[PDB]
């Protein structure tokens, strides 16, 4: 999709369990870190059954989820950043302006 580029700053608006972020709208985003869900109200917290699609399974949405199961719900959904990403933002929960 869009090249990750995007950075982060402030990300004051990014609760617990969850990964930092900036999108070109200058918008600061979050995201729930793989395998991990909203669960406290906007916030992020362990989903122990991520699926992708949903969250990307905890995952961003440049980058390639896979939908998995394991002990740990953090080792479970994969995610893929490309060459067009510039980064990978925890594992892939988003991606940035490369780290």
């Amino acid at each position: 999709g869009v090249d990750p580029k995007h950075v982060c700053v402030d990300t004051r608006d990014i609760p617990k369990n969850a990964g930092c972020f900036r999108d070109d709208d200058g918008t600061k985003e979050w995201r729930c870190l793989l395998g991990y869900k909203k669960g406290e109200g906007n916030t992020c917290v362990e989903n122990n059954n991520p699926t992708c699609d949903i969250n990307n399974g905890g995952c961003d949405p440049t980058a390639s989820c896979q939908n998995a199961e394991s002990t740990e719900n953090s080792k479970k959904i994969i995610c893929t950043c490309k060459e067009p990403t510039p980064n990978a933002y925890y594992e892939g929960v988003f991606c940035s302006s490369s780290s």
